[PDB]
């Protein structure tokens, strides 16, 4: 007693937008540092009937029977996660149930410290995530700043983590967790150094590697597994998986953490796992382990360096004047145009990037930059030679933005009126579209 | 630079288990009250490239641009949700970003009362959800018991909500919110009488209708919208959508609740929404509104009535001696067997049901019943006449379970040994498989 008509027939209204979304993805130069493109295999999993099943609990300790095939899929995913991040299944545990990154971080933090618990993370302005204890004078913006007591550590005026300030803070604050690994940070992390500060106060070390996961797994960048009690990561960014999260816990350093973390995920915070996610994650984790995927990850940093170099060659300033990873942050103060202005201009030319704060911005009211990343375009087959063109399109967009701000004035309302119908934007869009539309598209 | 090889070729190991999973679903008599089977159109959305997009925030106020098509999908879903539940968009608002039921409830409760806030809900033992404040002497099992201060009310010895006890509690406890709507409650709710108690103590009225959603939408059962400040529902159960949740809030009764709920979902708890979920939900919400779906929902209650009656005719006791909805809870005290025992037996015969507590059970350690529901089987095409057979299979399973307990004893380990190889079970299974495999399968 159901309607099995195909999506096109069943919902022509929704099917049209999705074809449109597909086309806009197909014709966009996507510089969002957190985005990527999933293959058909990962999307077959997300559409799989395995999402029908309720399977609260863990494998072999399931509330319901008839979870025979779900247990195999959940354990195959845990196995591949541990393998991919080069961890022994004797020494490291993994939870694959968190629905997304923010959920995983809140669950993992609660496990360690509980309500009223003390945490330290990077400020959102300085590169840290919302789930790293972010708050404001007006409000406790994240639950992580409200259900926990959190303190926030800034990066220096050059845009690097200042360990002296972290320790200065850690000794007076005495937290149970110190969070490292960030949302918009263009350099590698000194986890070893972090591990030393946590011991000095007996705090837990929490490494959120969602933006840099593929680097860590493929050993291009520092390994937080060597020092961290917990490693959280999303699966949908550089890893190129579905939207989900992973929590890693070091049993050897902390016996009894496995149950503490597993109970935090369920039944403290979630109900039934989403099984299509789990299957999809397993499917991507097979791909992560191959030497082919390391080739892809290498390519992301190659492109990111070439992009950074090419932007400096056009006299554009970068936070920390370069990058060790997939991402860059452009400091736009040189041109006296805000980040949101450039985001609007870039969308008009089908360039997806996002506005981003910089060290000089005391206040989040106006982000003075934009953040860009190479994983999505690396996925679409772009090589080092392609980066000069991207740098060129970005340079042209900044210039156009300066022109439109001059012509229509600095107010954002005023600026936006200038955007529609601009001949140069339409010319730039066309140029963007022709080049983007041609590239391989999973 | 990606692998577009199909799932079967790319990951033969995973494809085998999913092919097995598909076969088990196809040949199982699924009585799980919370399960259903999604159609192909809902699964196409779940597999759509729309999940590639990061779109934090709300429509027309995204952090990022290039969310034009995403904004249409997110607004099309909210509209259809308000349409489907017969609420005017001026009086009622809805948030469509919660990833699942448990996340939605925690988020709504936080919005209403904050950390240390006071809540009341039904005890887990009596039919309440984990996210309704559930705790135990040994541990605060849910975050709802830990991040909030919760009080738990029980149903009477006949298995009915005791409103005197709710008021007895509410006046002494003085909560800011009172939850009603339950996980395993076989009767309808007097939402009106809840409002009367809520107004008396100036507490909010929270109705969690996840199990009964379709009934509420199609006006077959009491409409909580007339009395409630907040309504939460999952989309994956009787509503037959993907795994997601909806939060409804009443603007007229509480202006400025909209921002409170919306800020709670993001950025307080979640990060990027899962757009494939929202797309998937939009697709099911269109179907919810058709009169064909009312036909199906009506059929679910007919099958449930017929099932309760056929079970009473075989001298099987039902909690409350019947049902007003999709679910029945069987009291197995008559046969001196446990619900856990009966769950094993039923999985051995490809009958999916779950163990469930009853009013007499002091503790959830040994639940004395099982819970069944008709939505899945109703979806597969089963009619009233088909119920006698399902009631026949359940009686036979209860009988076999008594025999195996006689032969191998009451210890659970001892009992399970009896399960493999049993001729009657193998006989009962084939009977189940032959009948189940024939039915329409979306
Ligand atoms: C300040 C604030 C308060 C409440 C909700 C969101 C934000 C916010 C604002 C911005 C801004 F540029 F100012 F617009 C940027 C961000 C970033 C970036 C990546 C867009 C950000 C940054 N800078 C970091 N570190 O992390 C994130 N997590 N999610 C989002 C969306 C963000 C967040
Ligand atoms: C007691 C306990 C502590 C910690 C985690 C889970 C449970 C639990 C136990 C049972 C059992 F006793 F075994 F039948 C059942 C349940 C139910 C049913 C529907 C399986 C239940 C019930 N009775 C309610 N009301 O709600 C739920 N939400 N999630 C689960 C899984 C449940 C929960
Ligand atoms: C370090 C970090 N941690 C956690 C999350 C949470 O992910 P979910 O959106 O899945 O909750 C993000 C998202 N990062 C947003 C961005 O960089 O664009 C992140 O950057
Ligand atoms: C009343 C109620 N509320 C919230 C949830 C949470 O749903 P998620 O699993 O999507 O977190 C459930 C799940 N119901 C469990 C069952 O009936 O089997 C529920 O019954
Ligand atoms: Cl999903």
């Amino acid at each position: 007693m159901f309607n099995n008509e195909p999506l096109e027939q069943i919902d022509k209204e929704l099917h049209d937008i999705l074809a449109d979304e597909e086309k806009r993805q197909r014709e966009t130069i996507n510089l969002i540092a957190s985005e990527n493109l999933t293959n058909g295999a990962v999307r077959e999993c997300l559409g799989n009937r395995v999402s029908n099943k309720y399977s609260e609990g863990y494998p072999k300790k399931r509330y319901y029977g008839g979870n025979d095939f779900i247990d195999k899929i959940e354990e195959l995913c845990q196995k591949r996660a541990l393998e991919a991040f080069n961890v022994s299944d004797e020494e490291w545990g993994v939870n694959v149930q968190p629905l997304s990154g923010s959920a995983a971080n809140v669950q993992a933090l609660y496990a360690l410290v509980g309500v009223k618990g003390k945490i330290m993370g990077m400020h959102l302005c300085s590169g840290g995530h919302l789930t790293h204890g972010f708050f404001d004078e007006k409000k406790k913006v994240s639950i992580t700043s409200d259900m926990f007591e959190s303190k926030l550590y800034k990066c220096n005026s050059q845009g690097y983590v200042d360990l002296d300030a972290v320790r200065e803070m850690a000794l007076s604050f005495k937290p149970k967790v110190i969070i490292c690994g960030y949302t918009s940070y263009p350099r590698d992390i000194d986890y070893q150094q972090f591990r030393q500060i946590c011991d000095e106060v007996n705090a837990y070390l929490f490494a959120d590697i969602s933006h840099i996961s593929s680097f860590v797994a493929c050993n291009i960048l520092n390994n937080p597994f060597l020092h961290a009690d917990v490693v959280t990561t999303t699966t949908h960014k550089i890893l190129r998986g579905p939207r989900s999260a992973l929590i890693f816990f070091n049993k050897k350093r902390n016996p009894g953490i496995e149950q503490k973390i597993n109970s935090a995920v369920f039944p403290s915070f979630q109900g039934g796992p989403h099984n299509n996610k789990i299957a999809a994650v397993a499917c991507q984790l097979k791909e992560v382990h191959s030497p082919a995927f390391k080739e892809y990850t290498q390519q992301v940093l190659l492109n990111s360096k070439a992009l950074a170099k090419a932007l400096i060659s056009k006299q554009i300033d970068l936070v920390t004047n370069g990058t060790d990873n997939h991402l860059i942050v452009v400091d736009l103060r040189k041109f006296s145009i805000t980040g949101s202005k450039l985001q609007e201009t870039c969308n008009a030319i089908n360039v997806s990037l996002n506005k981003n704060t910089i060290p000089s911005d005391v206040d989040c009211v106006s982000p003075s930059g934009v953040r860009i990343g190479t994983p999505a375009m690396t996925t679409r087959g772009a090589k080092e030679k392609d980066m000069e063109f991207i740098a060129d399109v970005l340079a042209r967009a900044i210039k156009i933005t300066v022109d439109l701000q001059e012509q229509y004035g600095k107010k954002l309302v005023d600026f936006k009126k200038g955007l529609p119908g601009n001949a140069q934007l339409q010319q730039l869009k066309q140029e963007v579209v022709t080049w983007a539309g041609a590239l391989p598209f999973p």
